[PDB]
């Protein structure tokens, strides 16, 4: 599902009615890059991230934008059923880290 | 979780800043009488219902509040993880027919 974001927005108690839809970060070249160029943004972000890769981002989420930063990841089980995980960058890390995530996500970040 | 009604609301998208608290409904006797009361409610409404009592509530929120009418059903996996169905009690009512529901959850209607 390619608008997956719209109630993964709505399920994210973040500020939804401004945002950055970033997508996919890029895997290897012109990633640290994007990261670092999202340190200052005050809108809440929004990203697509694949199950085993989910980890990664959100520690390097945690180490660009701090563990205390709130995140929302959804997924989308149908268009009207959505399954939420929030808390700070932390609070995630720990929960994905006993259990490995289920299918495409969405991550709904705060921004500063 | 006898405040599992916090991450609720969140989950919602709908107004939760302004809301009733309502809890369970009357089973029977007064049960009527608190549906016809909250007909007028222009609040968020947050309540607490068991999975084979959920269909029959949202129906009978259909029949004093219009199909229309937005509502959330939410099942708390934990402190951070949550399960939701929102739309329209018209598409929650079509859902929960296919698919009995999971655990004590609660319902956050719309007000008027």
């Amino acid at each position: 599902n390619a608008t997956a974001f719209v109630p993964a927005l709505v399920a994210s108690g973040l500020p939804n009615e401004k945002f950055c839809f970033e997508g996919f970060l890029p895997q290897k070249k012109g990633r640290m890059t994007k990261l670092k160029s999202l340190v200052d943004e005050h809108r809440t972000m929004v990203f697509y991230e694949s199950p085993h890769r989910l980890l990664k981002t959100l520690t390097q989420f945690a180490e660009y934008f701090g563990p205390e930063r709130q995140v929302s990841v959804s997924r989308e089980i149908s268009k009207i059923h959505e399954e939420t995980v929030r808390g700070t960058l932390s609070e995630l890390i720990e929960h994905f880290t006993a259990t490995d995530p289920r299918g495409e996500i969405v991550i709904v970040l705060a921004g500063i």
